[PDB]
C-alpha cells in the first residue's frame, strides 16, 4: 500500500537507544546533571514530535524537554559556530571550561542525529523525514535546533566567540542559525563583544578574510545592537589548537 515519502533522510537507526544512551553517558561525567531522569528526558523528547505531522512542529513542543534539560553554563564561556563544528568541538576538548551548544546535555543528545514521526501513531519514521527546503521548515529537527540555539545564545555574556566557515561563498550567512537566530538574541546588557574567528580552508590564498563584505555585514548587525565587534583569522586550525592555552608566548 501507500506510505508517505519525504525528501530528507529518515530517522537515524537506533535513535531511541542512542538518545537514551547519550543521556546516561552525559549525566555520568557531568555531576551537575547527575540526577536527571534519562527516561523522562527521552519521554519528553519523543513526546515533542511523535503522533504529530512532521510539519506541524512548533517550539512549544520541545518546551517539556527544555525544562528537563535545563542547563545554564557560565555565560562567559560560550563558543558559537556556523556551518562547520569540527574545530569548535576540538577547541572545547582543549579549552575544557568552554561550551558549544553540543557540549550541553540538549545539544549533546541530538548532535548528528535526524528524527521525525507521523500523525496519529507513535511510529518513528526511519525511511524519510521532511527536507527544510523541499517539504517544510517546521520539521522536528529544524524546530529543535532553532529553539535550543536561541536559548543557549541569549543567555551568553561578556565576550561571545563565533567560528565561521571561511571557505564558503558567504563566510557570514544571515540565513544560518547563527545569522538568523543567535546573533539577534545576544543581549547588550550582558554581552560586551562578539568576536568572529574565521576558519581558513585550503583555497583561501592566505587572504585577510576579516575584510570580507559578509564580515562587514555581521559587524553592522552587531553594532546596531550596541555590541562591540572583533574579527580574527584562523589560518591554520592545528596551529590554533596548539596555541589555545598559551596564545601570547
Ligand atoms: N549541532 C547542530 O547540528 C546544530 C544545528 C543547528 C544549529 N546549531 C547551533 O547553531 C549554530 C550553527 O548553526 P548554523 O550552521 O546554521 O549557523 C551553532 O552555534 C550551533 O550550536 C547546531
Amino acid at each position: 500500500s501507500w506510505r508517505q515519502q519525504w525528501s530528507g533522510p529518515g530517522t537515524t537507526k537506533r535513535f531511541p537507544e542512542t538518545v537514551l544512551a547519550r543521556c546516561v553517558k552525559y549525566t555520568e561525567i557531568h555531576p551537575e546533571m547527575r540526577h536527571v531522569d534519562c527516561q523522562s528526558v527521552w519521554d519528553a523528547f519523543k513526546g515533542a514530535f511523535i503522533s504529530k505531522h512532521p510539519c506541524d512542529i512548533t517550539e512549544e513542543d520541545y518546551q517539556p524537554l527544555m525544562k528537563l534539560g535545563t542547563q545554564t553554563v557560565p555565560c562567559n564561556k560560550i563558543l558559537l559556530w556556523s556551518r562547520i563544528k569540527d574545530l569548535a568541538h576540538q577547541f572545547t576538548q582543549v579549552q575544557r571550561d568552554m561550551f558549544t551548544l553540543e557540549d550541553t546535555l540538549l545539544g549533546y543528545l541530538a548532535d548528528d542525529l535526524t528524527w521525525c514521526g507521523e500523525f496519529a501513531t507513535s511510529k518513528i519514521n526511519y525511511q524519510s523525514c521532511p527536507d527544510w527546503r523541499k517539504d517544510c521548515s517546521n520539521n522536528p529537527v529544524s524546530v529543535f535546533w532553532k529553539t535550543v540555539s536561541r536559548r543557549f545564545a541569549e543567555a551568553a555574556c561578556d565576550v561571545v566567540h563565533v567560528m565561521l566557515d571561511g571557505s564558503r561563498s558567504k563566510i557570514f550567512d544571515k540565513d544560518s542559525t547563527f545569522g538568523s537566530v543567535q546573533v539577534h538574541n545576544l543581549q547588550p546588557e550582558k554581552v560586551q563583544t562578539l568576536e568572529a574567528w574565521v576558519i581558513h580552508g585550503g583555497r583561501e590564498d592566505s587572504r585577510d578574510l576579516c575584510q570580507d563584505p559578509t564580515i562587514k555585514e555581521l559587524e553592522s548587525i552587531i553594532s546596531k545592537r550596541n555590541i562591540q565587534f572583533s574579527c580574527k583569522n584562523i589560518y591554520r586550525p592545528d596551529k590554533f589548537l596548539q596555541c589555545v592555552k598559551n596564545p601570547e608566548d
